């Protein structure tokens, strides 16, 4: 399992169209994701808290698993283009990122040979801090 995801109205929204598209089809993130989403914690995007990880956000994040640190944008996979800077949520760490706040760490490991341990070490830009509700 993985800590509840807290993520705004209109995020959860978009994320739960594009988890439809038949693409994703048996994927087990996106069925992850699925799942997740019906026990996640919603809120407009002007109540989001201001250390947790959301669609855009900048996050500078530890690899559990050999210590590696990195800095990457988590981003919807239309605007992936850029896998040295950015991170699709539809990966498995993007997925894993989603919805954590700065500090917490996740431990999912998923069948169909998926798994990630990571730690959220900072939180570089969050959209909805900075007032960019993107509405
Ligand atoms: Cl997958």
């Amino acid at each position: 399992s993985r800590p509840t995801i807290i993520i705004n109205d209109l995020d959860a929204e978009r994320i739960d169209i594009l988890l439809e598209q038949p693409a994703y089809a048996g994927l087990p993130i996106a069925d992850a994701l699925n799942a997740e989403l019906d026990r996640a914690q919603m809120c407009s995007p002007e109540e989001m808290p201001h250390d947790v990880v959301t669609m855009n956000s900048r996050v500078k994040f530890r690899n559990l698993s050999d210590g590696e640190v990195r800095v990457r944008t988590l981003v919807y996979p239309a605007k992936m283009t850029d896998s040295n800077t950015q991170l699709s949520v539809m990966a498995p760490v993007g997925a894993a990122l989603l919805g954590l706040r700065v500090g917490d760490s996740i431990h999912w490991e998923l069948p169909g040979g998926v798994a990630t341990h990571l730690e959220v070490l900072e939180l570089e830009y969050q959209p909805e801090a900075a007032g960019d509700y993107l509405l």
